[PDB]
């Protein structure tokens, strides 16, 4: 491969004409976006640069101005005589003179729907228009670096459910290319440059130059990191691997149905700088995402998604963000077999007990049975969460216990009647109860479903 | 406690290509089997053969009487043994014979009841023979069990 780089020798001139290559952009003004600014090149001393924007699907005509590094101003916008399009003219007179060019429609602040634009841009081609070999040449704008990204899980560490949040343990790799990073081999003699147990930011704070810091946007504390490293090769090319323990605050857990709810654990990487300087390109599969654990576990993923999107920054622009999205669904097995099973043969104790016609011992029973209710209530106490609002389960769990309070009544009632004289209305009150209470029990049961499993 | 180890030297990948060495130490560690067994096994034992037992009464509403009280001495003791059982989010061999070990004593409550209500219509010969019917099946569903939990999780098949 061939080497770039800036050396000493201890002028001439090429040609007689520098290299002149222009590029075009589609620039979108919608309601969120009025105003577009695009930085430029260093434009050695002599060089010209021309600019013309023109709209596609109406005319608009959005202003046009061209500025330094700073925002103090080099060159304004005049329309052509001709209709439509405008034209830009500056040539420098400095070196190594930085130019953004705005875009801006500060008088036509009307609002009705988005609206493209098509902007040349060009570099000591006075060509009137694009003309031909438009790609050939390099690019004008200054381009935003390309990192590509990976995340893995190892293992869900742990989810606490009341503060609502999760720990979770695994891998994250970056990976840029950015030439100002680049060396000779031939001084430090080797083909990698190694920097161990930094963070992107404390190595960018030592060398000075940008580089692709993030953070994980929901942690929570300090992050446990290991194996931090970053490797450089002198073309240019530098990653970033770190194995992390983070505890990710997460406020989108919606325990309502709980144990038959389905979590989204989403895990955030922010890119701390903005979109103008890196953006995360492409997701690197470089492991699989949710792994493969020896054992059962808490939470078992259905499926995943990993994603990268723009969001706004501070000081306006926006930045990268990668997200992994977990689908995490509970084990249903336990919660149907640990409580559900026990709970649907303690109160079918409670419905066979009205075939008996000794009311004493059906009431004694029934009482009884409550306590037994309420023992296994309170036994099964540590996988329901002490969450401050109620959940499908505990209304399940509230109505049972209620209609067994109501039988102990009804059993009391039916004694009573019985001790009175009147046996024949105590029978038909076990024959309806003995036909209702499955009723009731299995509308209760379609009600929770259509309430809390799906629409009205 | 400590069956064995072993310590033992190999080379895993390392970033920016190439491998490392890794010196791994496994120590291959068990549980007291004394505590569990004494502990949560011999109690529950006992309190599964009451139940059992309790088929030989001809009275049946001391029968059901003696099977609703055990089974509210099994939810007691079910959530006095819940220190040593642990918070995970999903079964257990243990959690397994105990929701089973429940389920057979509500059924022993159930049964006590059918049993008591045909007394009263008068059928006390078929009461007899579900008595001594259950007197033998359930030894039997306890051991079938016990022989289908140790195929599934403590050999193959």
């Amino acid at each position: 491969t061939y080497t770039t780089g800036s050396f000493q020798l201890i002028l001439a001139s090429l040609e007689i004409k520098p290299e002149a290559h222009v590029q075009e952009l589609e620039i979108r003004l919608d309601k969120d976006t009025r105003y577009l600014t695009q930085h430029t090149r260093n434009l050695q001393p002599g060089d010209t640069f021309h600019a013309l924007v023109e709209p596609i699907g109406e005319a608009p005509l959005p202003r046009l101005r061209l500025t330094d590094s700073g925002g103090k101003p080099l060159a304004f916008g005049l329309i052509d005589q001709p209709g439509e399009s405008v034209e830009l003219n500056y040539t420098c007179d400095q070196d190594i003179c930085e130019l953004v060019v705005h875009v801006d429609g500060t008088d036509g602040q009307k609002d009705s729907g988005e609206a493209v634009y098509r902007l040349l841009v060009g570099i000591n081609a006075p060509n009137l228009r694009e003309s031909g070999q438009t790609p050939v040449g390099s690019s004008v704008f200054l381009e935003s670096d390309l990192v590509t990204v990976g995340l893995a899980v190892d293992q869900i560490v742990g989810v606490d459910q009341r503060s609502e949040n999760f720990s979770v343990v695994g891998t994250l790799k970056l990976s840029w290319h950015d030439p100002k990073l680049g060396f000779s081999p031939d001084q430090c003699g080797c083909t990698v440059k190694s920097f161990e147990d930094a963070s992107i930011r404390a190595v960018a704070g030592e060398i000075n130059l940008p580089l692709p810091s993030f953070s994980f946007y929901n942690q929570q504390g300090n992050r446990w990191s290991q194996n931090q490293v970053i490797f450089v090769t002198p073309d240019g090319r530098a990653s970033y691997f770190e194995r992390f323990t983070v505890t990710l605050q997460a406020p989108d857990f919606d325990f309502l149905a709980y144990p038959f709810d389905r979590q989204k654990f989403s895990i955030k990487v922010d890119l701390a700088v903005p979109t103008n300087m890196f953006i995360f390109n492409e997701i690197e599969r470089f492991q699989q995402v949710v792994g493969d654990q020896l054992g059962e576990e808490e939470w078992v993923v259905t499926s995943y998604s990993q994603e990268i999107t723009e969001v706004p920054f501070e000081r306006g622009s926006t930045n990268s963000r990668f997200t992994t999205t977990l689908l995490v669904k509970r084990n249903l097995e336990y919660y149907i077999l640990r409580i559900f099973v026990p709970l649907f043969l303690i109160i079918s104790v409670s419905w066979v007990i009205f075939f008996l016609k000794d009311y004493g011992r059906q009431l004694e029973v029934a009482s009884g049975n409550l306590l037994v209710f309420v023992a296994f209530n309170f036994t099964i106490s540590g996988d329901l969460p002490r969450l401050g609002y109620l959940t499908v389960l505990d209304r399940f769990m509230i109505v049972s216990f209620c209609l067994t309070a109501i039988v102990v009544l009804i059993s009391v009632c039916q004694k009573r009647l019985g001790a009175v004289g009147k046996q024949a209305v105590a029978a038909q009150i076990d024959t309806w109860v003995l036909v209702i209470y499955p009723l009731v029990y299995s509308l209760y049961i379609i009600w929770v479903y259509l309430r809390f499993f799906t629409d009205h």
